[PDB]
Order: structure tokens, then C-alpha cells, then sequence
């Protein structure tokens, strides 16, 4: 066969990266007696945040809810994070 031949190169070199800036989101308020307790809640984070927000690990918090599921656990939590960043006016009144 005839084949190839010959064959070099170089850089470039590697560049450099860059940095996103912050923005306001901190904020941990809300509290409402309808369903979900706060507790419940809270647990998730607590647990998301101890254990991690796995996907496995909503089979934790769901059981220590009481009879919750993993997939609600899931659904609240997801929501949690939508919730707190929409937020539209957090606080409407005590009463």
C-alpha cells in the first residue's frame, strides 16, 4: 500500500476560564399550615443537604415524613427551590 506520511503540529497553549457573577437568591421563608408540613420540608433540605439531594436518597426523607413518597419528596423539593426563587411577594399576612 501507498499509505500516509508526515505529520507535526503545535499549540495553541491552553487558555484561561472565566467567572460568572452572584446574584440574590438566599432567602429561607415561608411557613403555611394546608398539607405539607413545614417540618416535612424542611427535613427534605435538611436530609438533600446532609445526605444530598439524590434521587435514591427521597426514599429517606419520604419514609421519615411518615408515609410520603419518594416521588412526592421529589416533587416538593424540585418546587421548593421554584418556589423560593418566583417567591412574588413572600409574606401576605399573618391574621
Amino acid at each position: 500500500g501507498p499509505s500516509g506520511s508526515s505529520g507535526a503540529g503545535a499549540l495553541p497553549k491552553a487558555s484561561e476560564a472565566t467567572v460568572c457573577a452572584n446574584n440574590s437568591k438566599v432567602s429561607s421563608t415561608g411557613e403555611k399550615v394546608v398539607l405539607w408540613t413545614r417540618e416535612a420540608d424542611r427535613v427534605i433540605l435538611t436530609m438533600c443537604q446532609e445526605q444530598g439531594a439524590q434521587p435514591h436518597t427521597f426514599s429517606v426523607i419520604s419514609q421519615q415524613l411518615g408515609n410520603k413518597t419518594p416521588v412526592e419528596v421529589s416533587h416538593r423539593f424540585r418546587e421548593l427551590m421554584q418556589l423560593f426563587h418566583t417567591a412574588c411577594e413572600s409574606g401576605p399576612s399573618s391574621g
